[PDB]
């Protein structure tokens, strides 16, 4: 991929967090804290999951951004719109205004409805994302095997803007505690 020319500087925003989430000064690394995070409540926090967007909105163009996955045993990344339900029990999907893969439990999958198995040889470190918004095309790929593709959603129905999207996972295990962390370009 030749994307890397299309590079984002993206930023979390600290108001659509979920309240146990600690955003960096910088507000380029998310990790789940112990607790509850000493926050308000208010309606663009994700209630029920560790999730977070980015500050940036996108209608158009092409736009690319890395994200450092080392050491988490569970994640989901991609795209979702500005619409998207905050509060309650939801499916990461495209018919919930989600375009997203994850790692759970050992496997790599591509957040359609069910779920899509991906084939990726090398275990990533760091994931890059490019949506083409007039295409309708949100894509990955695996940065710690020299790009090489691992998901493509086309025909995308993004219905309005987009937002960066984040889940840094629960730690039940004492094993995710580590952040996500926004790659320098
Ligand atoms: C079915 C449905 N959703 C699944 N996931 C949502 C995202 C995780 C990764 C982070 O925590 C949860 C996986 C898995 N299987």
């Amino acid at each position: 991929h030749h994307h890397h020319h299309h590079m984002v500087h993206i930023t979390l925003d600290r108001n659509t967090a979920n309240s146990w989430l600690i955003i960096s000064k910088d507000r380029r690394q998310v990790r789940m804290g112990d607790t509850h995070q000493n926050v308000s409540d208010n309606k663009e926090r994700f209630s029920n999951y560790p999730m977070v967007l980015g500050a940036q909105r996108f209608s158009s163009g092409k736009m690319y951004w890395e994200v450092d996955v080392t050491q988490k045993e569970a994640w989901d990344l991609g795209v979702c719109r500005d619409s998207v339900q905050r509060k309650g029990q939801f499916s990461l999907s495209p018919e919930n205004g989600f375009w997203t893969i994850w790692l759970w439990q050992d496997s790599y999958e591509a957040g359609t409805s069910p779920q899509t198995t991906l084939h990726i040889q090398v275990p990533p470190c760091q994931i890059g994302i490019f949506v083409d918004y007039e295409a309708g095309v949100v894509s990955f790929y695996n940065i710690t095997d020299h790009g090489s593709l691992i998901y493509t959603f086309s025909e995308c129905v993004f219905a309005g803007p987009l937002r960066p999207f984040f889940n840094v996972g629960f730690n039940y295990s004492g094993g995710n505690a580590a952040p996500l962390k926004l790659c320098p370009l």
